[PDB]
């Protein structure tokens, strides 16, 4: 019995691989190159329960054919986490929409073709971006929940890369639900979506702390490099720690009740002010070297937007989430260890 993890070297995915290995699953991941694959197995101490396959590009609809061709019989759980979340891009349709959508369509078709009778559970790493309305997050009267969907269309979301990325998550997820609709009789697997907000926390391995991080964590790395007189980025959203997100993925395949659900993994709201308040208080080396802003005016003290109601998800997942202080501390301290500031 095996668990397949697409994009296994990713920020979230490495923490998933971690939790799977500790719960004694055999794990198979994919990475874009033999190099990244070998680096990942090595980092995990060449665990004999862990192996990797090379899947260079998920925009290819037959990208996952080979893994399910040869391992389909042994694969019981599929966690599809790979999706472009990168912004040095030339074209939204081609660098965001097509790969994310074809990634989902491809892997599910690979399952149908080679593992229709063995794969019991599929979990898709979607996003809160597939749930919310960007133009409306700022409105205190409105409410978003698991039944909410991103209103943007193919074409409309192509206005800018951030919108396109959000659309890509929406359409990759819609495609997964549509595929299960259209093939319900022809496949055995049940589907769950996991929909994280902004994901913070430490990288699985210290080696992977570099000058610039994965985009969600870069937001903290970036803040820690602003000078006191620099302008504070405007951002309002939910937050969640990466170890909590990884655990949400395990619970999403292990539980009966998470069959056919969308699970928003979100603890509470934040703005950058809330992140500054924490950095300033917990890291003396940062105080006086970063902005202060207006302390206490962030979302950890004020209702500043629409209500994210993920109470259903919190109840389905059945464990409590790290607060902002804990997740920001772990991110920042790990980075300061790489900068040599402690
Ligand atoms: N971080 C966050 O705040 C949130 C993340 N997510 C989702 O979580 C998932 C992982 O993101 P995260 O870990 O945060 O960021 P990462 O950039 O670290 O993870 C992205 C992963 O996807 C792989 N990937 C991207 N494009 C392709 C491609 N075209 N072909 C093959 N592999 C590809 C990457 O490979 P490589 O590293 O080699 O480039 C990497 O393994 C994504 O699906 C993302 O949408 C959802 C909500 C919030």
């Amino acid at each position: 019995m095996s668990v397949f993890v697409s994009g296994a070297n990713g920020f979230i995915a490495q923490h998933i691989v971690d939790l799977l290995l500790k719960e004694d699953y055999k794990v198979i991941g994919s990475a874009r190159s033999q190099e990244k694959a070998e680096n990942l197995t090595e980092a995990f101490g060449n665990n004999p329960k862990f192996s990797m396959e090379v899947v260079p590009d998920i925009s290819k609809l037959d990208a996952f054919d080979h893994v399910f061709q040869k391992h389909g019989k042994d694969i019981k759980i599929v966690l599809h986490t790979a999706s472009p979340f990168c912004f040095d891009i030339t074209d939204s349709e081609r660098d965001l929409l097509i790969p994310a959508v074809n990634g989902v369509k491809g892997i599910l078709h690979s399952i149908k073709k080679y593992a229709a009778d063995s794969v019991e559970r599929v979990v898709l790493t979607s996003s809160y971006a597939a749930v919310f309305d960007m133009a409306k997050e700022n409105d205190k009267s409105l409410t978003f929940n698991e039944e909410s969907w991103n209103p943007a269309t193919w074409e409309s979301c192509q206005s800018d890369p951030v919108n396109a990325y959000c659309g890509s998550k929406k359409f990759a997820e819609k495609a997964a639900w549509e595929f299960l609709e259209e093939n319900r009789d022809s496949v055995k697997f049940e589907l769950t979506a996991v929909n994280p907000v902004y994901v913070f926390g430490p990288q699985m391995f210290d080696k992977d702390v570099k000058k610039h991080l994965n985009t969600s964590c870069e937001l903290v790395n970036s803040l820690m490099h602003l000078s006191p007189e620099d302008k504070i980025p405007e951002l309002f959203g939910g937050y969640i720690d990466v170890r909590d997100v990884a655990k949400a993925h395990l619970v999403a395949f292990q539980k009966r009740e998470t069959i056919g659900q969308r699970l928003i993994v979100s603890e509470a709201r934040f703005t950058m002010q809330d992140v500054l308040d924490i950095l300033n208080e917990d890291f003396p080396v940062l105080k006086g070297n970063i902005p202060v802003g207006k302390p206490g005016s962030g979302a950890t003290h004020n209702t500043l937007g629409a209500t994210l109601d993920n109470k259903k998800s919190k109840k389905l997942l059945g464990f409590k989430f790290r607060n902002l202080k804990e997740t920001i501390d772990d991110t920042a301290s790990q980075i300061l260890k790489f900068e040599g500031r402690i």
